[PDB]
């Protein structure tokens, strides 16, 4: 097992970093600092996750300790949907630089297919619970991306929950610059994706996998909800290892050549979570969490399934 995959930038991208939605602003700055030391080298952020200023204190601070140079790090934030316009995408980036104290991103992807009015709410919605959308398209918006490359804000651009048919659109755009680096979309062993990496794979997309330990701090989890670190088939397997529930479901996204983002403010966990280059799945392990897929996804975007963008009405 490597430690970093090559994107089709020339760029080596760490298969482990650490995830920062729902990382209170109070709790991130030391999540962040001790991932630092035990190791991680990639830290997947976002505009919408609220935090993204004590995201790069941490940094910042880790920099001057000279525990870490920033060329070692591998930075990855998400331009939100309210922002897709072509005039608005560079600003959004370079708010997100401000706030993260960076000079560029090493990766910035689109964080949903779907654009949405622009504005002062992250989230503009009707009387009928549907978002108000934006007039723009994903080509455009991919586009306005491939300036912030030229213009050395960011070193690779890529996408984040679309289905295979928006990544074609892509790769077959007029004009095309830059391939995506990177599609980032929720998996785990309940929701496997094996189309969606099939193809992206094939098309030298690397995939990052999201909620990999199925997001146990989503803020819609409701007590009938499955439960990855709780199933009792996956604690078997951990058992065999010697090795925690997460450690596996971590491990598990690893060995299909993907990159994995498990989010953690625990220093504990944050150092446990990295602890998983010491081992091995087994090639039946592997067959039988993939077996457990139900098309389960915590993300589901249930506000936006009206949206010409709405990316999970396909197939894959
Ligand atoms: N592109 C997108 O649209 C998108 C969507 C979702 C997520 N993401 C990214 O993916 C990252 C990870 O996904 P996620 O935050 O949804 O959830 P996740 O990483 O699957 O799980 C996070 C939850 O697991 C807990 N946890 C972490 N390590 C643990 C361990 N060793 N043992 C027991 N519990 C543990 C955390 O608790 P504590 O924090 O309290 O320790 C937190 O409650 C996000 O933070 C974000 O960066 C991207
Ligand atoms: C459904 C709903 O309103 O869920 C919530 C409940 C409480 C607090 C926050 C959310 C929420 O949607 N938070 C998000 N952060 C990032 C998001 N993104 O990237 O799409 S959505």
């Amino acid at each position: 097992m490597a430690s970093r995959l090559l994107l089709n930038n020339g760029a080596k991208m760490p298969i482990l970093g650490l995830g920062t939605w729902k990382s209170p602003p109070g709790q991130v700055t030391e999540a962040v600092k001790v991932a630092i030391d035990v190791g991680y080298r990639h830290i997947d952020c976002a505009h919408v996750y609220q935090n993204e200023n004590e995201v790069g204190v941490a940094i910042q601070e880790k920099l001057r300790e000279q525990v870490v140079k920033r060329e070692e790090l591998f930075i990855v934030s998400k331009l939100w949907c309210t922002y897709h316009e072509k005039g608005l995408v560079k600003g959004a980036c370079q708010k997100t630089l401000s706030d993260l104290k960076l000079d560029y991103l090493d990766l910035y992807l689109i964080h949903w297919p779907t654009g949405f009015k622009p504005g002062k709410e992250f989230f503009p919605l009707d009387e009928s619970g549907n978002v108000v959308p934006s007039d723009t398209n994903i080509l455009d918006t991919w586009a306005a991306m491939e300036e912030l490359v030229d213009e050395g804000l960011v070193k690779a651009i890529g996408i984040s929950n679309f289905n295979h048919l928006q990544v074609e659109m892509i790769l077959n755009k007029p004009g095309l610059k830059y391939k995506p680096a990177v599609n980032q979309i929720e998996c785990h062993p309940y929701l496997t994706q094996e189309k969606l990496i099939q193809y992206c794979q094939s098309k030298g997309i690397v995939v990052t996998a999201y909620s990999p330990l199925g997001s146990p701090d989503r803020p819609w989890a409701k007590p009938e909800d499955p439960s990855l670190l709780e199933d009792p088939r996956i604690k078997a397997i951990a058992a065999k290892h010697n090795k925690t529930t997460a450690q596996v479901l971590i491990r598990f996204p690893m060995q299909r050549n993907l990159v994995v983002i498990p989010k953690s403010v625990t220093p504990e966990r944050i150092a446990e979570n990295f602890k998983v280059f010491d081992f091995e799945l087994s090639s039946q392990d592997m067959t039988t969490l993939l077996s457990y897929n139900r098309n389960w996804r915590v993300c589901a975007l249930l506000s936006c399934t009206s949206h010409k963008d709405y990316p999970f009405h396909e197939e894959f």
